[PDB]
């Protein structure tokens, strides 16, 4: 429809691999991540395994969801026009953000994500600092699980990207929750043309497991992600 929407898509049909690469320094804990797995964009499905590859992570692994790939959102096809993630590739775009932990530290993060042939690749660089070294982070006090959030992103026109905040709430293994509060910005990563969404948002759904077979510290993530928002002609249909 869209000669744009249809690159776009055409990237992204059928299951796509993905790597994930963080390198994290928090509070001068060095750690590095990988991911591996597959996203379905036409489901919004993401099936990605995390390792810590230098030994015990130290921080939650619900803390690091967010940072460890928007463009396998599904953009239902009155929306397609809006997807700005999918509209960067494959030259890709570079994500920032900033979360503030109340009452303890934030992380910063920068990452690249872009296609390497087929591959979609998220390099992440991570940058913790100000944390309670017996706080909820590092003292490894939230529960291993996560909830659904509904994230609202708006165009970023100065920048020909987008911006988002949104908070996250960990669960705290005594019963409180741990905030987590979220700056997002996407600015893509050529000079080639991207779509400018709307105003909408991106519902998330995310299941923690554990591999049984998996000794080194790890994180199974099964994610979906669906946008919505933008539906004034759509409920006409239907009065």
């Amino acid at each position: 429809t869209d000669p744009m929407v249809s690159k776009g898509e055409e990237l992204f049909t059928g299951v796509v691999p993905i790597l994930v690469e963080l390198d994290g320094d928090v509070n001068g804990h060095k750690f590095s991540v990988s991911g591996e797995g597959e996203g379905d964009a036409t489901y919004g499905k993401l099936t990605l395994k995390f390792i810590c590859t230098t030994g015990k992570l130290p921080v939650p692994w619900p803390t690091l969801v967010t940072t460890l790939v928007l463009c396998f959102s599904r953009y239902p096809d009155h929306m397609k026009q809006h997807d700005f993630f999918k509209s960067a590739m494959p030259e890709g775009y570079v994500q920032e953000r900033t979360i503030f932990f109340k009452d303890d530290g934030n992380y910063k993060t920068r990452a690249e994500v872009k296609f390497e042939g087929d591959t979609l690749v998220n390099r992440i660089e991570l940058k913790g600092i100000d944390f309670k070294e017996d706080g909820n982070i590092l003292g490894h006090k939230l529960e291993y699980n996560y909830n659904s959030h509904n994230v609202y992103i708006m165009a970023d026109k100065q920048k020909n990207g987008i911006k988002s905040n949104f908070k996250i709430r960990h669960n705290i293994e005594d019963g409180s929750v741990q905030l987590a509060d979220h700056y997002q910005q996407n600015t893509p990563i050529g000079d080639g043309p991207v779509l400018l969404p709307d105003n909408h948002y991106l519902s998330t759904q995310s299941k923690l497991s554990k591999d049984p077979n998996e000794k080194r510290d790890h994180m199974v993530l099964l994610e979906f992600v669906t946008a919505a928002g933008i539906t004034l002609g759509m409920d006409e249909l239907y009065k």
